[PDB]
């Protein structure tokens, strides 16, 4: 009872961008007020949390091209 | 009772952009008021949370091209 | 009792954009008031939550082209 | 009862950007007020948390191209 | 042709307040965005102006009692 | 042709306050963004101006009692 598995995925893919000019961008946030109140906080096993945050981002990647590629080969007898 | 598996996916795909100019962008948020009240917080096993957030983003990727590709091959006897 | 499986998907696909100019964009949010009240919060097994959020985004991808492609091959005896 | 597994994934992929000029970017956040109140905090097993944060980022990668690629081959008798 | 003018105003007035306790007052303004644009400004003869102002006041006078009293006696031949 | 003018104003007035306690006052302004643009400014003869101001006041006079009293006697032949 033989098993013969072949996993030969080819990728010639291209995630690509072209942008002559990129700019003249303005991010003028006008300020705020946050309040949080808690008795008890508890967390476990791979929690990711933000509490009471006021936060501003400007992200201008000339690039910005992302590619995500996950091979899983699983074998059980 | 032989098993013969062949997984030969080809991809020649192209996710692509072209943009002569990109700009003159303005993000002027006008500010706010947030309030949250809690007795007890509890979290476990891979929670992702935001509480009481006031938050501004400007994301101008000249690129912006994303590609997500997941091969799973599973075998059980 | 032989099994012979062949998985040879070809993709020559193209997700594509062309845009001469892109701009003169204005995002002027005028501010707000949020209030949330809770006795007890509990969460488990891969919850994703936002509570009491006031939040502004400007996303101008010159690119913006996304492609999502999932191969699953499953085998059980 | 022989097992013969071959995992020969090829990738010739290219995540790529081209951007003639990139600039004239302005990030003028206007300041805020955050308040958080807690009796008891408890955390365990790989928590990641932010409490009471006011925080501004400007991220202008000329590059910005990211690629994430995960091979898992698992074998159980 | 005699003129005899008598101006004998009496005031025994009392502007008065009584307040046992005064307090527990909260003024949490949530922030804003103002913009003004002008070519030419010109002003003369006792102008009072405010342009492009964002401004917060808290005025808790335990007292607060005001009295304004103007005697004018004018004579022309 | 005689003129006889008498100006004998009496004031026994009292502007008065009484306040047992005064306090527990909080002024938490949340921050802002002001912008003003001008080619030419010109001012003369007793102008009072504010341009582009962001400004916070807390004024807690235990007293606060004001009185303003203007006698003018004018004579022309």
């Amino acid at each position: 009872g033989s098993v013969q598995i072949v996993y030969k995925p080819v990728d010639l893919s291209k995630v690509t961008s072209k942008c002559g000019s990129l700019g003249n961008i303005h991010h003028k946030p006008g300020g705020g007020q946050v309040e949080v109140k808690s008795e008890k906080l508890d967390f476990k096993d791979r929690v990711q949390s933000k509490i009471g945050s006021l936060d501003n981002i400007t992200h201008v990647p000339g690039g910005g091209n992302k590619k995500i590629e996950t091979h899983k080969l699983t074998f059980r007898e």
